[PDB]
């Protein structure tokens, strides 16, 4: 019997290796295989990696006449002592089963252990969209270990920051993944004390040009479109109110349809006050015929070429237009 | 072996300790990590955290030469006695196990324990939306034993109200959590008795301004639009039933929006209230006008300058409008 | 050891107590804790409550001193007998398992023996939305035992109709619930024979004011605002044209929202005869101005005040809407 | 103990009754009790039923004074040797577990054998939506043993076409089911051979007037609305293009709705043609009148009643429709 | 006992077959069963499939007087060697266990073994859809084993090409697929060394006819109407702005509902690009009436038949939307 050369019944596995004086150190080696999906509503993304631990414990070594290898599968692990990590700020994690446990174990003549297993996590990440769509998120995915302080076990990265690899075709329908990088950071518990923390960052960003197309455009041509009525005699009544009238409608139909396609963030963004300030220009053109055709109508009445509020509005509107975009392209960059 | 310390063949742990006289005062400390999610329809939130339980029990006395405290897994747990807590009014739970048990046991040689566990779970709470989008909600989180009575276990906060800690980035993505705090009560149970329950508390707020532009900016902007109508001459009869009945369209297409966008809540809310009486003075504006015209093509045929109800609905509209909104605003704070 | 106390190595648990004799009798308490939530499409609803049990069995009873009782937890179910309910037209259901399974046994010294667990159940309910939103549904929740016919076991209701028990705080979105009763039924399969089945009653209802508000008022005000057309002078021709060409829009875009927002229900219901019916009379409108139109050009051809279609639409319309409401609300109450 | 009176350890049970030899006949029953949903995108339904075998082995014969039979539960099923049956292309299914396993064992003196379980299955159903609504689906369940051929087992319906019941309240919310029946084939397997297979069949069918009134009432009535406008004098010019101009607006609408509102298949039905082919009657209104329109003024520039295209044009439109009408009610029935 | 006849605790079956000697070649087929459904905002797909496995191991002869084979069901899986597949790059998986586990086992009485399970696997595959809606996809599903090199295990298909079967009727809603073969590939590992793997090719196309209806006939249809706007006398000026004004809220509504029912991809496809081309060219015709309108009043002010403009213009829009359609579709196909 192969377990039979592994004194396990002479020996206590509840307690780790050198129990009693310096702690153990435990290398890990983090594969990520794939991006699931992100949500932007809960704040969350779902990752696939591979998970290796390295240590060495004596208790294990074997008798051999060459340097050959043992494998196990995962029905070893109940018998032995193996590190208990687990993911912090996790919401829900599980290890693949088919066909069989994706657990595997290879020991060495002298006694170092290789543990190796799939797994799939899902994170949170705090996320802001005050400068949607031009924002760029930052989020993180952290190791720790749970019941073994510091003084216990010391853990690091194996081979510093050649330890992440990353699949060449990882990729996201509507994000821009890079910067995949590494840290470490010491965190304090009150119950307990000190606990090593290993950390894995990356970035997102966003397809500026497809947001920039459909939300902006349209707006600026209604603007131009309503700007564009003051160039009508003013005596052709039932000819110029139905342009102010129908672009109101149009831009109330953008607003919602853009509105309705956005994700379901219940606070002002940067699109949101590109959206509605355009709505008031578009408003106020429309007040601007009405006194224009009041005050010609009196003169008419008590007197029995074209109105100074027209020379000074062609002028006016598209100045203050080109003051907003400014002001706001350069607050927003 | 570790477990050969303590005599657990040498004891029956089916029953509490101390059992036939005074109760076991058990201590619970929480730790709150996140809040996942939050559901208006079906009206419940899921939280994570981290849950502790302090005891003493002499049957798991070991003699020691120092003051060294032995550490287990969730192996040990169905081997002694635990207190078997369960969260009231509950959807669902369950206990995270990747990589493996998130369970630690903890035993001092005098004979005192700590039992701490990671757990996620979704509670019922009570909402009332009659004050949207003004409306402020409170929820709790109970914590109860199941089979044990006052008589055999006593629960309270270890530290009195410095039990409950909180993550410094917890946030939600539509609401502000403020004012978290810490109560105890007695409940009742006819059955077997009287039993001590544990609280937690929290108030959840809105942005007020992200609906106040978008909800009522529009009506109000489509009520006066249709209240500049007011001053076009009589005469130009193709040039003024185009805006009356155009802000009709516009004001249903907005209603639309707004009932699409919100939560399926099927009762009258605060918004509600607003957005059908702006409706009512946008239809009345264009009653107003059939009249107008009526009135002037009677005089035409009998006999055959500004009409007197033009010049009193300039005056009445407004006021009317303003009185409504000061009436609701007082209302509704 | 407590399970000492009990023969239970002494007895046989895979059969009945009073094997071969009378039936034993069952009996059964209900606390009913919340109600989760309610699909439409589907016809189901999911429950959360307290099932408990109680008969008497003298293999369990042990001497004593006192009248003390001992108190058990899930593990000794699988050593001895329990009934086997099960939810009738269920489609799943599960027993909570936070921190800790959430079964509780009691024995008395003479015998009798209590059995406590919490459950979450789906169940179906058949619903007819003929009457919407004037729909009231009546559903069920019914138990009943697997293998035991009533020659073996006896099932009823304990404390008659005081066996059921509802929180203060149940309620619903969207309904109304309220008519909690109890009743029992023989039900027969030709398999076996005969069985006993338990009932949960209780109704819904709706909200009426929102419905009539949402769908009917703007209904009723564009039909009213298609008869206003009537009394604007023929010459007028694109001033009146508009009005009727205008309203049929913004009928279809209610109508359009109306079943947007309504379930996916495919078959007519009451609302939809309303509004279809409304249709009609927007439609009629248009083309009675059209006859109008012609009727006046043949003249003034044939050649080279108010017409009486008018003056009798005037008086025709107004009635034939007011008897088909009278009608409709007569049928529908 | 009870099953001391079967010899268990004195018999194998990994090999079938009557191993070496025939086969041994198997019987099934099988009882419908709800039809939970249907996905018309995933093309599946999902079912709950209770399914019943019955077998006769001499292995579990026991003497007996009376002919009282033995009932157990899903515990004695690991120790015996049941049938091992498995729903064909079936995509999820499982066993309710509440409170218990809904598993039934009897045992005759004789060694006749019933198994009762209660099962949830979903399978999968091709459906073709080239006639929708008009369309008619058929689904089926087949069940088939796994890994006996029908050298080793042979299954049968018991009781012919009796063996299938069907609850009198089943029902969908959207579709009516009838004409269930039973048949019986035999397929062929490469590997390892032939097999039986048993069949559970019915019919679908839609709500006709349902889809008639809301799709199709619309777009004649506004096919008809277009029309109206050829008996309007050409001279009142803006009089005639906003009726052509807005019918094709209300057109796309509803089309837009109609979409929206339907399912999401991805090719061409029967609805789809007859909406596209009334939009192109719509557009070819505007057409005819700007033809109109430029040759009256090309008559009047020249030489500086009733055109003879508004003639023709009132006889040709309605027997192109009619003719429209009538081939696809042919085609399509 | 059935299995005395195989001597379970006479070897040690922690190790392969000829431990220490020559790599075991296993045998692989795979019948493929139906295609669940697939996603195209996550980019994955689910499949149904038998996965079987050949292999010899002289430890399971056994002596007989015949050919005859023995058959096992999934608990003898436990006590020998059996290859650990997984599939690489999948998100979940499970094997079905209705009514009990679907795993077969068979021995020949020479060693020979077959190994069958029935297995439903979700996997990744990446999606461009640059030329929506002409795009075609190629989507793959890879086998390799977990823990054992190619040192030690071999892995190949069984019978070449004719390895790989499918069902008759399998389809998807909304694709088609064809192309179905197999190849192969060795991967390299730095942790271990090679692995043999396994493909499954198939590729998807789309129904190009539905969307080219839905998508571009409108938009060319209103393109075409703003067209003839050019064709009516100037003159009739509240006659040709109401055309040119409805034509662009009639883009803006058709845009709107595309970008609705359409996957959220978030970055511009080959149907963006027409329908926001065609948004300008009905723009740009509003804006050429103006400049008409604008020079003929300046000439009456000035001094007190067909304008030039609208002669160049009905020329050179049909002319450039030509060309325009020529170049997009000889890029895209
Ligand atoms: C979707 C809507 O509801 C709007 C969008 C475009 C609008 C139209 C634009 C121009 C005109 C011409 C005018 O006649 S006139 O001789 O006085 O010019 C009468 C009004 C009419 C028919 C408008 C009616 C309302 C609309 C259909
Ligand atoms: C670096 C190392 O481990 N070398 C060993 C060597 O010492 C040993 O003699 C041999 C036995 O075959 O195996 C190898
Ligand atoms: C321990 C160590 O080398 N950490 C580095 C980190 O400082 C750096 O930011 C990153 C790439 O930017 O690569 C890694
Ligand atoms: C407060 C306390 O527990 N102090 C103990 C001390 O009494 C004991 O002698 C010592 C043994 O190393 O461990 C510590
Ligand atoms: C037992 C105790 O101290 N409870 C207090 C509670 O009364 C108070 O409301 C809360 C903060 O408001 O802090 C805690
Ligand atoms: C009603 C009842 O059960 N009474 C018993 C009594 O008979 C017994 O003597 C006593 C022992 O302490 O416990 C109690
Ligand atoms: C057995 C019994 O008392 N049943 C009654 C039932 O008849 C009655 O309808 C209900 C309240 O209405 O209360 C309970
Ligand atoms: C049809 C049948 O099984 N009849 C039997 C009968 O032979 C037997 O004597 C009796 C014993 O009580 O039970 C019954
Ligand atoms: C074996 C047998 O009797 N099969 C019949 C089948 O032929 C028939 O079609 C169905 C009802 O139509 O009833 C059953
Ligand atoms: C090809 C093969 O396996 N043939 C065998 C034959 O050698 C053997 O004598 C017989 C026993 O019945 O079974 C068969
Ligand atoms: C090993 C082998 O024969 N592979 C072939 C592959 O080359 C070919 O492309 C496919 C059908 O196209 O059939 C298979
Ligand atoms: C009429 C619209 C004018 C838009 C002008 C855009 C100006 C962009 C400035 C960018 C500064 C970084
Ligand atoms: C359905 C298509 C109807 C087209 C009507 C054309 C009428 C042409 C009349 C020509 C008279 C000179
Ligand atoms: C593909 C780039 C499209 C750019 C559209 C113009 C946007 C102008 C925003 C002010
Ligand atoms: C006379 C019309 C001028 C149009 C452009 C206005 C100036 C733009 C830059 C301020
Ligand atoms: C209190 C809500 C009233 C809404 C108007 C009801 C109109 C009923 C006539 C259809
Ligand atoms: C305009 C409506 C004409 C309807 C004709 C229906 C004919 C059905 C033939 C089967
Ligand atoms: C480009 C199509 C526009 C057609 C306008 C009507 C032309 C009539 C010519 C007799
Ligand atoms: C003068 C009217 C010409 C109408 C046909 C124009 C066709 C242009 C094709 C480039
Ligand atoms: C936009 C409204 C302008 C009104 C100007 C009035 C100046 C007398
Ligand atoms: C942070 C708000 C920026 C708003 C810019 C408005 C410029 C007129
Ligand atoms: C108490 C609700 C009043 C709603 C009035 C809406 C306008 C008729
Ligand atoms: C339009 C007047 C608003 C006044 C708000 C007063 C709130 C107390
Ligand atoms: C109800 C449509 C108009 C009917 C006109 C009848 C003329 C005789
Ligand atoms: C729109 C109706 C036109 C035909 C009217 C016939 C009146 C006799
Ligand atoms: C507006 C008429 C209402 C009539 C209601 C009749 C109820 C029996
Ligand atoms: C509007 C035409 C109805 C034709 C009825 C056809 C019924 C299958
Ligand atoms: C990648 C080319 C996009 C061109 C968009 C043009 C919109 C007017
Ligand atoms: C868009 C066409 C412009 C043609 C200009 C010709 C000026 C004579
Ligand atoms: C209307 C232009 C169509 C061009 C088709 C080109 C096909 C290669
Ligand atoms: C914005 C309008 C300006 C008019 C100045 C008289
Ligand atoms: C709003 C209607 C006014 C009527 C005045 C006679
Ligand atoms: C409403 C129809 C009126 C007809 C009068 C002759
Ligand atoms: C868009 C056409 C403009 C022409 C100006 C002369
Ligand atoms: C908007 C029309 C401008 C024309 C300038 C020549
Ligand atoms: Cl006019």
């Amino acid at each position: 019997k192969s377990e039979q050369l592994l004194r396990i019944d002479d020996h206590d596995f509840s307690m780790r290796p050198g129990f009693g004086g310096p702690a153990i150190p435990v290398g890990v080696d983090v594969q990520v295989e794939s991006l699931d999906s992100i949500s932007e509503v809960d704040m969350d993304f779902t990752m696939t990696l591979y998970l290796r631990h390295y240590w060495k414990d004596e208790r294990l070594s074997f008798p051999s006449t060459n340097n050959l290898s043992m494998t196990f599968d995962g029905r070893l692990v109940k018998k032995i002592w193996v590190p208990d990590m687990f993911f912090v700020h996790s919401k829900r994690s599980f290890i693949h089963d088919t066909t069989t446990d994706n657990v595997m174990l290879r020991v060495q003549p002298d006694g170092k252990v290789l543990y190796s297993l799939r797994v799939t996590v899902t994170a949170m990440c705090n996320m802001d969209f005050s400068r949607f769509p031009l924002d760029t998120q930052t989020c993180s995915l952290e190791i720790e270990s749970y019941a073994y302080t510091e003084d216990d076990l010391m853990l690091y990265w194996k081979k510093g920051n050649d330890s992440l690899k990353t699949d060449e075709r990882i990729s996201l329908s509507q994000f821009l993944i890079q910067e995949f990088h590494t840290t470490t950071k010491l965190a304090f518990y009150s119950s307990t004390g000190w606990y090593n923390r290993l950390y894995i960052n990356f970035t997102l960003r966003r397809h500026i040009f497809f947001f920039l197309l459909q939300t902006y455009f349209p707006a600026t041509l209604m603007v131009m479109l309503s700007w564009v009525s003051f160039w009508i005699d003013r005596r052709a009544v039932p000819a110029r109110v139905p342009l102010g009238i129908t672009t109101v409608l149009t831009m109330s139909t953008i607003i919602t349809g853009v509105n309705a396609s956005m994700p379901r963030v219940s606070y002002i963004k940067a699109v949101d006050i590109y959206l509605w300030v355009s709505f008031v220009f578009v408003f106020l053109s429309v007040l601007e015929y009405a006194a224009v055709n009041y005050l010609t109508t009196v003169q008419e009445r008590k007197e029995q070429d074209t109105h100074a509020i027209d020379k000074y509005s062609r002028i006016i509107f598209p100045a203050a237009y080109i003051l907003f975009n400014l002001i706001y392209w350069s607050i927003f960059s």
